[PDB]
């Protein structure tokens, strides 16, 4: 193919032959890596986060309860296992059931992180037809919404399920929940299935157990044989882990030790970790990991809690207590005199957004922010901090909205606007401009979303116009800048009217909850176990007989669970799954890539010889636009407005709206493809001023690509990809390609006139062919020496990895029959292929001697 393009007369520019070996070399080398799919994501590198994804990402069909507490990162641990499954081509079609307000947080997440298009389907799009997406984003009650519809999610062949806030599926002996039923049905037809939930067993040990149902019935079948060896097992555990902090062991705890670990002589190892020697704390890492071998959750539950992590800022409450206005005093009044009653909610959320009650009687559109006080305290603050960047968040889009009038009008500072009615677009714009340092917007408006998983590493300071009316929601707010990494601590500012709801819901909150200041793992269990003794409060904020008392008893609630929660901590779990060593290891190990100039010289070549067009900003940040006379008609993802991208992963995580270009990025994977699947590059010839060699001398510059048919499930690019053969041989047909390097031969190579070019081919058409002849013999001997060495490392560790997790289920419950035997048979599958592997000629240069 190859050589009849160059005798036809086509021949291409020598730095197009370059740019194709360069393309596939590369390829085949990124993709035998042991960081692969863990690069191309726009997050930072941290290490538990990392250890989760790398341990769950490379199983098959995993199962897993994702339960470290909030903040600490559960969409972004499924957003990388997810992509390492579809890059590697273990999955292919992957389903997220998630709460109704979550599902655009989600598809921003996926697309923004990790490049990954994910189509949202809900009643309103849609009244199978899940065949028609392979990424489908649905809520948990569409999806249970019908009986066909269940069924249709079953039968749609997803490789992978993801459940989030899986504290919904609620269970019971008598009647567990619909939502329940519906992920208990689902999870038997989804080979693999991550369930994301940071709610502690301690507030449900039953749903908690059902939970773990739902991944291995098999397995977990017993409940209160379950309960009873972890009980068995924290003695032993509890110690341990007092170890790795350098308290050292007794006598009791280690024959207890011994006996936990039967399967072999631990005594050298104990005696060294229970003692002051230099070998001591190595001796305790090491059985920490023998421990966790052979525990009860073991390899199916991650709970990373905040107090060991430990990234997270400190929270600061600042409250303002505000007149009640004349205005508002009289609607109130106004409102129970002449008031059509009301629900004890309705009436509540009356007094917690005064404006409502005063825009009943006034009719909507009525003034209110210019008598407000929480306005006026507003204007105060943001006009006296114009270089600070401000988070307001209000409950109602509408509420925003109206705040942002009255801040530009009055005051001329410009706020950008955040709410659910604007399109994803739209939000990313107003991001864009919260974000932009020195001339951007100081301030972000937002209604009740926030700022969804959009990070803002600049803003440390939040404004809460009005409450939310659960502390679901209060902690999700303060969630939009209380996140890992932030070093600067939060300030949240609470304006309230005095003599309201709203003072009432502060107290609460802060006095019963400490939610403000403190992460609440407790509030939703206290709020919906007072709630209707809260609301009449609320609907009656000049009627507090008893009110008092109520925040006694809730913050005596808050301590004594808070108190539960820590005392039923698994330490030794905690640690293990921040990962270690060997998970900072692995975050060093990918920053050591991310500075790879090889890419960025590679990426500037591919795209100017596809034809798009580069401009430079200076600050580590290329503007890419379509070109007029490109290698295709429309590249995807290049649209005519252009696409900013950087190489850098800091860059990429404060610009938002620029494309991160990794390896593993589409548009590389597109370029790359674009190239080699087509003739760029295949064909050309080119002069080589040497003396020391006969003039005329011919060279022949061969490269053959070696590669095996198979289905990408298999995975075979793990052992072998396309792999380049570069050949280099002269008429007797020795290949000189081992010693003479191909960078350093290209550079001294010139280029010739094509026309003068597709003249000295047809002098030498014929010697040509001879060389090409005593090629095809040479490859074929390279070829099998390549195809035998890849299937003997395919055996090697695919075997390796069988044997692992073989001794792993001797001490282990939870490794399941269907993991060893997809080990098994993709070992077996994989050997064959290879075994059926083919070689052909995908470029060539020839090459002939001058002397002038
Ligand atoms: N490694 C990371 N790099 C960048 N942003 C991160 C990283 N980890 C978490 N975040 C951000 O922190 C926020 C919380 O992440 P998330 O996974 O939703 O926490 P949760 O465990 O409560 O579900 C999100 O906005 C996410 O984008
Ligand atoms: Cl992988
Ligand atoms: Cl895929
Ligand atoms: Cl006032
Ligand atoms: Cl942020
Ligand atoms: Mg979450």
């Amino acid at each position: 193919k190859p050589q009849d393009r160059l005798f036809a007369g086509q021949i291409d520019r020598m730095d197009r032959f370059a740019l194709r070996y360069r393309a596939r070399k590369y390829s085949s080398e990124q993709f035998r890596m042991p960081y692969s799919g863990l690069r191309g994501q726009r997050t930072s590198l941290i290490p538990h986060q990392l250890n989760i994804a790398h341990d769950v990402g490379r199983r098959h069909a995993p199962r897993v309860l994702l339960a470290d507490e909030v903040g600490l990162g559960k969409t972004i641990e499924a957003g990388m296992i997810l992509h390492q499954q579809l890059l590697s081509g273990a999955a292919e079609r992957v389903l997220i059931i998630v709460p109704e307000t979550l599902q655009h947080q989600w598809l921003v997440e996926m697309l923004r992180r990790f490049n990954l298009r994910f189509a949202l389907f809900d009643d309103e799009r849609y009244a199978n037809p899940f065949d028609t997406e392979q990424l489908v984003i649905c809520s948990l009650d569409f999806a249970r919404r019908s009986k066909q519809r269940l069924e249709h999610l079953c039968e749609a062949e997803w490789d992978l399920l993801v459940v989030d806030e899986a504290h919904h599926l609620v269970w019971s002996e008598d009647a567990p929940s619909r939502e329940y039923q519906a992920i208990e049905q689902l999870a038997e037809h989804v080979p693999g299935v991550l369930l994301l939930t940071a709610t502690p067993e301690q507030l449900g040990m039953e749903s908690h157990f059902a939970r773990l149902r739902l991944l291995d019935p098999n397995r977990f079948h017993d409940f209160a044989q379950f309960v009873e060896e972890q009980k068995n097992y924290r003695p032993v555990a509890d110690a341990v882990a007092m170890l790795l902090a350098g308290n050292k062991l007794s006598n009791d705890e280690l024959n207890m030790l011994g006996e936990m670990i039967g399967e072999q002589d631990i005594e050298p190892l104990l005696q060294a970790a229970n003692s002051d020697s230099e070998d001591a704390q190595s001796a305790r890492q090491e059985l920490v990991s023998m421990l966790m071998d052979r525990h009860g959750t073991s390899r199916v539950l991650f709970r990373n809690t905040r107090n060991g992590v430990k990234g997270f800022p400190k929270r600061e409450l600042h409250t303002i207590k505000l007149p009640l206005p004349t205005q508002y005093q009289t609607a109130i009044k106004v409102s129970g005199i002449m008031g059509a009653r009301k629900s004890a909610e309705d009436r509540a959320r009356d007094m917690l957004y005064p404006e409502r009650i005063y825009q009943e009687f006034e009719g909507d559109n009525a003034t209110w922010w210019n008598f407000d006080p929480r306005v006026e305290w507003l204007m105060g603050y943001l006009t006296s901090h114009r270089s600070q960047k401000v988070l307001v968040i209000c409950a109602k889009a509408a509420t925003a909205l109206q705040l942002e009038q009255v801040l530009r009008e009055r005051e001329g500072i410009r706020a950008a606007v955040f709410h659910e009615g604007m399109s994803i677009i739209e939000r990313d714009r107003a991001a864009a401009w919260f974000a932009e340092e020195d001339t951007g917007a100081q301030v972000l408006l937002c209604s009740e979303i926030g700022s969804e998983g959009r990070n803002f590493q600049f803003a440390s300071h939040m404004v809460m116009f009005d409450l939310p009316f659960n502390p679901d929601l209060l902690e999700q707010r303060i969630g939009r800048l209380d996140r890992i990494g932030q070093a600067h601590d939060i300030q949240i500012h609470v304006p309230y009217l005095e003599k309201t709801a709203q003072s009432v819901l502060v107290r609460w909150y802060h006095e019963g909850l400490d939610a403000f200041e403190h992460t609440c793992p407790t509030g939703r269990t206290i709020y919906d176990s007072v709630y209707n003794d809260l609301i009449n409060y609320l609907a009656s904020p000049d009627q507090t007989e008893g009110f008092d008392d109520l925040i006694k008893n809730c913050r005596e609630q808050h301590e004594a669970l808070k108190a539960q929660l820590e005392q039923g901590r698994d330490r030794l779990l905690e640690i293990h799954s921040n990962g270690g060593e060997k998970a900072q290891a692995l975050a060093e190990s990918i920053e050591e890539q991310d500075d790879d100039t090889n890419l960025i010289a590679f990426a500037m070549n591919l795209f100017d010889i596809i034809g798009i067009n580069q401009d430079d900003r200076g600050d580590n940040m290329i503007v890419l636009t379509p070109s007029d006379h490109m290698l295709v008609p429309d590249f995807p993802g290049l649209s005519e407005d252009g696409i900013t991208i950087t190489f850098d992963r800091e860059v990429a995580l404060a610009r938002e709206d620029a494309q991160f270009i990794t390896w593993e990025h589409p548009l590389i994977r597109n370029g790359l493809d674009l190239i080699l699947s087509g003739d760029t590059g295949s064909s050309t010839i080119s002069l080589l001023k040497n003396k020391a060699l006969p003039v005329g001398t011919l060279l022949v510059e061969l490269i053959y690509v070696v590669e095996a048919q198979a289905p990408k499930q298999l995975q075979l690019n793990r052992f072998l990809p396309p792999t380049p053969v570069r050949m280099l041989l002269d008429k007797n047909g020795n290949n000189l390609a081992a010693q003479v390097e191909f960078e350093t031969f290209n550079r001294q190579l010139n280029a010739v006139n094509r026309h003068t070019g597709s003249k000295l081919v047809n002098a030498v058409q014929q010697d040509v062919h001879a060389i090409l002849q005593l090629g095809e013999a040479q490859i074929e001997k390279s070829a099998r020496a390549l195809i035998d060495a890849a299937r003997n490392e395919a055996d090697e560790k695919l075997s390796a990895e069988l044997s692992r997790l073989e001794a792993l289920r001797a001490v282990n419950p939870n490794i399941r029959d269907d993991e060893l035997t997809a080990i098994e048979s993709n070992r077996q599958q994989v050997m064959e292929s290879l075994d059926q592997a083919g070689w052909r000629l995908d470029a060539l240069r020839l090459i002939v001697v001058t002397h002038q």
